[PDB]
């Protein structure tokens, strides 16, 4: 599935080369340009962990998840992933537990060690 796709043929999209963070464009965005530095950004995703079990959605929210890009407000494969996002991409990010969550993982819903599948669209971004 979606997953092993990614995993198997996605992109390598780290600075290290370290495959930590996998990409694959599922929805071609609008121009050439991609959110900067600071930017607000506004996403709907979903998340699955390697279980296949779904442990987050905004969609199911009604509301977009919002944050300020480059400043670790998410983990590090989102800002690593939405930094190289057109407006209105949706992408598949696979990111390994480096990128993620790590050994700790986040109590109730990621293990320790988790890797990460997220489908993502971003909706918009723009400078405050
Ligand atoms: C409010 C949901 C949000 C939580 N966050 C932000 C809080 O977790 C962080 C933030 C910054 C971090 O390092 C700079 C960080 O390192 C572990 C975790 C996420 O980064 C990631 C990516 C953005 C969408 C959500 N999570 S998530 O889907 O992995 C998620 C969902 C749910 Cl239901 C619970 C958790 Cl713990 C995480």
């Amino acid at each position: 599935g979606a997953p092993a796709t990614v995993t198997e043929q996605g992109e390598d999209i780290t600075s290290k080369k370290d495959r930590g963070v996998l990409k694959i464009v599922k929805r071609v965005g609008n121009g050439e340009e991609t959110p900067m530095i600071g930017d607000k950004v506004y996403v709907h995703y979903k998340g699955k962990l390697s279980n296949g079990k779904k442990f987050d959605s905004s969609h199911d929210r009604n509301e977009p998840f919002v944050f300020s890009l480059g400043k670790g407000q998410v983990i590090k494969a989102w800002d690593i992933g939405v930094a190289t996002m057109k407006k209105g991409e949706i992408c598949h990010l696979l990111c390994k537990p480096e990128y993620a969550y790590g050994s700790a993982g986040s109590l109730p819903k990621i293990p320790s060690n988790a890797t990460l599948f997220f489908e993502i669209e971003l909706l918009d971004f723009k400078g405050e």
